[PDB]
Order: structure tokens, then C-alpha cells, then sequence
């Protein structure tokens, strides 16, 4: 004979619905009730699906927000975290290093700091300043020796090459 | 009585399938047309698969090829300012920081640049050559000490200690 | 008439099942076999679905364990890779970048090592210590104008200003 489907007497509303479908997508409609998982399995995803389904499959919002190509600095410092180890390098990614990274990383590189030439101590070696001129001595007396050996002594004094 | 699906008159074409399937693998195959979505419920996926459901699940394409683990220089560089806000960090993430990076990154570190160590000169410390050997004086005439103090002052000159 | 299901005699056991559903869920839970898949169907995923899942979505073992917001310095080693290409900048993300990195790294950021002044040499620009006091001269005869001579010379001589 010929029955229909509202014939059956113990089939479901669910179940009736999906005996009278035509085509595949008719029964994806019935069957997925979530949206964004309907839009998957259609391989048909807005952005607002791809996010949604991302919250699905992931629990990290670190990640998630990688996932999304949109990170905040919070976001950013917990990314680093994730793909460096070295305490002195993530300090050195946050573009923000401690004191204490800054040396580390210096020393990582062997890097030195910025020099400054200090003068000449007693102590310590240093830089000196050039002496003016000094003329050579055409002395034939001991006062004019005298006088040109003081003129040598204050020029080197003058240029702190020796002790006042 | 018996009777048989195709006397349902009016079932659909999928709902005569659906009811004469045996198993949910069976359903699964009626119902889901894409390949990799049919592969992911099935929990069997081949890399094709994985990089097809990769596109109906993320729309950013640096993000995608990392996904993938496969990443030109390009994506490098997008997903590096994903994950570093600092634009002299990026500069040396980059391989190629610009001469405004590479002073920033010093500075960041406190770091300083190659030294070289420049001659002393009349208004700048500086370094020096050590003079040549000299004599102790045993002149016992004004002659004489004038010309060991000349050896003096010419030593001076030769290491540039003092100017011409 | 009135036929139920089971009369239906051509019909398959998943096609009764899902003949006597009532609602959505209830067919999700005859057709979806993987417990992963129907979580992500339902969306309703647990933190072991969400694993589960990424192992169905994606090959690559160091981009999983970064979705898992959970790395080893091994799967840090691969992804810094997926990152970064230049090898001197991949040393630093490591913590201990190679002597040749180093030297690199330094060149990259125009970075100096650190420097130590050298003492003058005969040859070489260096730093000296500052020599001692020396007194004018107030030498009235050679005798004396020799002595103080003298002591310029081992001041000099002293401070590494001039050789012995």
C-alpha cells in the first residue's frame, strides 16, 4: 500500500522531520542546532563563526587572541612567554628590560656600555690633554736654562700630565 | 502489516536513505557532503584535510601559515607584530633594523657603540704614545744640561706629549 | 492506517533510531560516534576536547603544544624557527646564542665590546697614570738646574709617561 509519513505513529518529531528531507543540507539543518558548528560543517564561516568556533576548540585567551591576529600588550607579554624561556630575552621583548636584564643581555651578547675616558689619576690610567708648544733651548746661561726648564714644567702641569 | 521505505510516499530522497542505513557511520556519510568536515567527525583527518578545515576555522593568513608551520618572510613579520608591540624590538626581530632602531636597541640595553681610543689634543683627553728612553743628566756644564733637556722635550714631541 | 517502526521491514538500525527521535540532540547522539566531535557539535567542549580536537585539526606537534599554552625549550626552539630566519637574532631568543652569534648580534645593533684603556706603548695609543708633583726650578747654578732636570725625568719616567 501507500502510507505517509505522519502514518507512523511512534516516530519522532525529529525523526519525521529527517524521513520527509530531501537533500543533505535539509538534513544538516534539522540535525546541528549550534550556528557556528552548522556554519563548519556547511564550510561556510563569517568571522563571527571562525571566532565563535575558536572558542570552541580553544581554553587559553592568550591564544586566542593570537588566533584572532588582535593581541594586547597583556596578551603580548603572555605570547612571549610562551615561545621564550630566557628571563633576560623576554625582558628585552617587552622593550621595557629591569636593570637586572639589562646587564644579563649585555653580558648575553657581550656587549660593553657606553665608554667614557676619564682623566689621568695618580692611581689610574687615563687621558691626557696635548701640551701647548714648547720651544727647543738655545740657553748659554743657567738662568735661561732655568727658565726654560720651568716653561716645559708648567706647560705639562698646564695639561694635567703632572702633579700640581 | 510490512511494509517498506519505499512505500513512504512521502519521504525525501535523503529521508529514504537515512532510514534504510544500519550504522551512524553509515548516516554520517549521507549527511555531511564537505570532505573535511566529514573527516573531522569521523576524527580521521590527513593533512589536507587539516589544512582545509584550518581555512573554514581562521581568516588571518599570517596566522593561518603558522598554523601550518610554514611561513614566508612576509608572515614573519606580521606574526612578529602580533606578538611585540615595541617597534625597535621588531626592528631587530627583523634581522634588518634601521640605523633609528639600532640606536634605540643600545640605548634599551645600555649598550654602547665600538670605542676607539682618538690622540690627545689641546682641548681633548686622549691617549698617547709613551716616549722614548731618556737619559739620567750627568752635565756638568750649562752646554750640556741644555742639550739633555732638549733630548727631553724632543722625546715629548716624537710620542706627541706635548706640541709642535 | 496506523504502521509503527518496526514495520517498517527494510528499514536499518541507525534509520529506526533516528526514525523515533524526538529533538536535535537526541539525533546528534545516534549519528555522532566521536565523543570530540559531538562536544564540538554541541557546543559544549571540555578542556580534553579541545586537546582532542587539535589533535584532529592540526600535524604539527610544537604549533599543538603552543595552542596548549604549554611548552617544552624544545617546542620554544621550533617555534621561535616558524618566527624568526635570521640565525644570529634565533641564538638570542635561545638564551645562549653561539660565539658567532654574538659577534653578530653586536654588528646588528652596532654595539661595542667592553673596553679596557691600555697603557701607551712606543707604538699604541694608551692611557698614563698622572705623573707626581714637581716643583719649579729656583736653580741659581748648573749643579742644582741638573738635579732639577732630574727629577722631571723620573716623574716621567715614574707615571709610565716616558721609557727607561
Amino acid at each position: 500500500i501507500s502510507i505517509e509519513v505522519e502514518d507512523i505513529k511512534d516516530a519522532g518529531d525529529t525523526g519525521k522531520r529527517l524521513l520527509k528531507i530531501n537533500t543533505p543540507s535539509g538534513a544538516r539543518n534539522i540535525i546541528i542546532e549550534n550556528e557556528d558548528a552548522k556554519a563548519l560543517i556547511n564550510g561556510e564561516t563569517t568571522n563571527t563563526n571562525k571566532k565563535n568556533l575558536q572558542d570552541l576548540l580553544f581554553s587559553d585567551g592568550n591564544v586566542k587572541a593570537f588566533l584572532q591576529a588582535t593581541t594586547t600588550d597583556e596578551n603580548k607579554t603572555a605570547l612571549q612567554q610562551l615561545l621564550v624561556s630566557n628571563a633576560d630575552v623576554l625582558g628585552l621583548l617587552s622593550g621595557n628590560p629591569t636593570s637586572d636584564n639589562k646587564i644579563n643581555l649585555r653580558t648575553m651578547i657581550g656587549a660593553g656600555v657606553p665608554y667614557s675616558l676619564p682623566a689621568a689619576t695618580t692611581t689610574t690610567l687615563g687621558g691626557v690633554k696635548k701640551g701647548a708648544a714648547v720651544t727647543a733651548s738655545t740657553a748659554t746661561d743657567v738662568a735661561t736654562a732655568v727658565k726654560d726648564l720651568n716653561s716645559l714644567i708648567t706647560v705639562l702641569k698646564n695639561a694635567g700630565i703632572i702633579s700640581l
